[PDB]
């Protein structure tokens, strides 16, 4: 690892049975928990839903961990880890996702999938009324060599509303690492658009409870 890393992204996904592919590149400082991504829809575009439902799928290596806390994700390198995720929305929509994080000569390789269903046809997701996720705090717990993450998510929508979702994730390293205590990761993710390339910026900091 170094302070200036590169990443590449490939996602195959679908939402309400409409399939798409996204590719892109990123840079970040994994020690400061900072990453900036540049993503392009290469098949199935333009997306007929709010991009925000995909953005958390696009890497806890980029988490600022305290020096004295075991860092599950950085320990996993160079082999890396994978995760599986469920996302349950307050409107009845639901989605699953998975990702595998590894390293080649250029930097991180991020390969993900996404499957979303039952987003209401006339609702803010399918009408593209997402703005940004509110900052959130994911609780991370350790058991039997794997981590589980739990976070209640609020998508800010146009017109002042919010849509709630429950995200649950299981993070699985390839090898045995030193396991952390129960803790939280504070996430701040911002999306920006320019009719060509979607930008995501995330800052993430791990901290002890209390």
């Amino acid at each position: 690892l170094k302070e200036d890393m590169k990443m590449t992204y490939h996602m195959d996904g679908s939402v309400n049975g409409h399939y798409f592919t996204i590719e892109g590149e990123g840079t970040g400082n994994p020690f400061k928990g900072q990453q900036t991504l540049k993503l392009r829809v290469t098949k199935g575009g333009p997306l007929p839903f709010a991009f925000d439902i995909l953005s958390p799928t696009f890497n806890r290596v980029f988490t600022d961990y305290p020096e004295d806390m075991p860092d599950y994700f950085k320990q996993s390198l160079p082999e890396g880890y994978s995760w599986e995720r469920t996302m349950m929305y307050d409107d009845g929509a639901s989605a699953t996702a998975s990702a595998r994080i590894s390293l080649d000569k250029n930097g991180f390789v991020h390969k993900s999938t996404f499957h979303g269903e039952n987003f209401p046809a006339n609702g803010p997701v399918m009408k593209k009324k997402g703005v940004n996720w509110e900052p959130s705090s994911e609780t991370i717990t350790a058991s039997d060599g794997i981590l589980k993450g739990d976070v209640t998510m609020f998508l800010v929508l146009e017109g002042g509303q919010r849509l709630k979702a429950l995200f649950q994730t299981t993070y699985k390293a390839n090898k045995v690492v030193k396991m952390p205590p129960r803790h939280k990761i504070e996430h701040r993710l911002v999306r920006s658009e320019d009719g060509d390339t979607v930008q995501l910026q995330e800052h993430a900091v791990a901290k002890y409870f209390t």
